[PDB]
DNA sequence: TAAGTAGGGGAGGAT
DNA sequence: ATCCTCCCCTAC
């Protein structure tokens, strides 16, 4: 109890031990790495020639399911099929990391604050809050990835996240369904009762949309040639990979509030799209509306080893930042460089470019924000330098980081987040 | 109270 | 035209 402050040497350790988002990133980094280690000697690239089917397999409301199966004895009255359940730390402006399908029938979403969520519940319905079980999430994930390997279905299994793989079958030329049913059952068994859904298709996009359509505990096939208006009609605009809130808001402002992908698909033209959301995103949406992948997403198939290679390394801290003087800032920066170099050295690399980035309180914003210890509303400031020679040297990197800070000139009492980045990584 | 980061991509200056 | 820096955005 009593939370470790930002001027304490053990701050990173304690914050990261508690941050589900730090865990997400770490798990992701390590899975990519395990993938490179496991395939150093295997041949990997898929070609133009190849014909393939994608199975996109993902646990259903992952943290909520896993935290329910391991729920402490206090919560035994609790029922997963009948009660709305969230995993979070607090009771007010605290992020819901995962909610079960009961909560989502009230409109509760991942990443909503608890206070916001409880407001959506009618009289007589209670939110149940479960705590994080970081260890168990990882055990379930290992069961998951080992099970997939053990069945002998895929030519490749690309880890995407702690609870999600893109698994590919190379076809040389109805089983697709028997395969989805089998995977689902073996994972439910391997995992002691966690549920996975599957989207299967002949492109990464449609596999992803199919995954959504299948979602609570099911599978869906849909190929490029199965596309109907019924299908497009069932998706919000942000159900496209690569579309999030700001693109959604741009799409709405451009094409008179389409409410589903079918509406969009009916009103859009390429150039209007390109002009709305950028030219590359525009093109990707266009291809997606025809069930087709853009060239960028396809790299993960043609050169897995290149995409999964780590090209940068960083810390990004945006909660609990409160400093009174520059000496504190420097010590924190040094400590952050000690943490990062230890990671640099673990992966046998050096850097030749570094960036410091900071969130500074907006001139308008209250000194204390509604989120307890939160960054509140901020401006970004950013500065990078190329290093003379690739190096892993503390003296060189910490000195330049502290110098990047004086150049941005954010008074310490105004700092509300800090990021330390090694931007280009040179193998030893 | 309450708990990031990798990597695409664009705008605009530099070349 | 093409590259580089400092953002912005999305994912999970
Ligand atoms: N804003 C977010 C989004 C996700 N996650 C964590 C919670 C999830 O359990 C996990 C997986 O991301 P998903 O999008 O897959 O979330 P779910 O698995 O909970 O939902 P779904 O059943 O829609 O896949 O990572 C998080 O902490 N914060
Ligand atoms: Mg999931
Ligand atoms: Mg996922």
């Amino acid at each position: 109890k009593r939370i470790v402050a930002c001027d304490d040497p053990d701050f990173l350790t304690s914050y990261f031990a508690h941050s589900r988002l730090h865990h997400l990133s770490a798990w992701k980094a390590n899975l990519k790495d395990k993938f490179l280690n496991e395939n150093i000697h295997k041949y990997t690239k898929i070609t133009d020639k190849d014909t393939y089917i994608i199975f996109h397999i993902d646990f259903d409301c992952f943290f909520a399911t896993v935290a329910y199966l391991c729920r402490s004895s206090s919560f035994s009255a609790c029922d997963f099929k009948r009660d709305p359940i969230v995993v979070c730390h607090g009771t007010k402006n605290s992020d819901i990391a995962s909610c079960n399908y009961v909560a989502r029938s009230y409109g509760i979403k991942n990443g909503m604050w608890v206070s916001q969520a409880e407001k959506m519940l009618p009289n007589g319905i209670k939110l149940i809050s479960l705590p994080y079980t970081f260890e168990q999430f990882q055990l379930k994930s290992e069961a998951f990835y080992s099970t997939l390997k053990r069945l002998n279905i895929f030519n490749l299994i690309l880890p995407i996240s702690i609870d999600e793989a893109v698994c590919v079958r190379i076809i040389p030329d109805t089983l697709n369904a028997r395969l989805c049913e089998e995977i689902r059952q073996e994972i439910f068994q391997g995992t002691n009762g966690c549920t996975v859904s599957i989207g299967c298709s002949d492109s990464l996009v449609l596999a992803r949309l199919a995954l959504k359509m299948a979602k609570p505990n099911g599978y869906n096939i849909t190929f490029k040639s199965n596309l109907s208006e019924e299908f497009w009609s069932s998706f919000k605009l942000d159900d496209l990979p690569g579309v999030g809130h700001s693109t959604l808001s741009r799409l709405e402002s451009t094409f008179d509030s389409p409410h589903s992908l079918n509406d969009l698909r009916k009103r859009y033209t390429l150039d209007a799209l390109k002009a709305s959301v950028g030219s590359k995103l525009g093109m990707k949406i266009h291809l997606a509306l025809q069930g087709q992948d853009d060239e960028e997403s396809l790299k993960i198939l043609y050169d897995p080893k290149e995409v999964l290679q780590r090209k940068s390394l960083s810390i990004d801290i945006n909660w609990g930042i409160r400093f009174k003087n520059i000496t504190q800032v420097d010590l924190f920066i040094e400590r952050g460089c000690q943490y990062l170099l230890e990671k640099l050295n673990e992966i046998n690399k050096t850097t030749s470019q570094i960036t410091l980035k900071l969130m500074r309180r907006c001139k308008d914003a209250p000194i204390e924000p509604p989120k307890y210890m939160g960054m509140g509303r901020c401006d970004s400031f950013s500065r990078s330098s190329r290093l003379g020679i690739p190096t892993n040297e503390f003296g060189i990197i910490a000195t330049e980081m502290k110098s990047l800070y004086r150049t941005l000139g954010c008074p310490p009492m105004e700092l509300r987040g800090l990021a330390l980045q090694f931007n280009k990584l040179v193998d030893v």
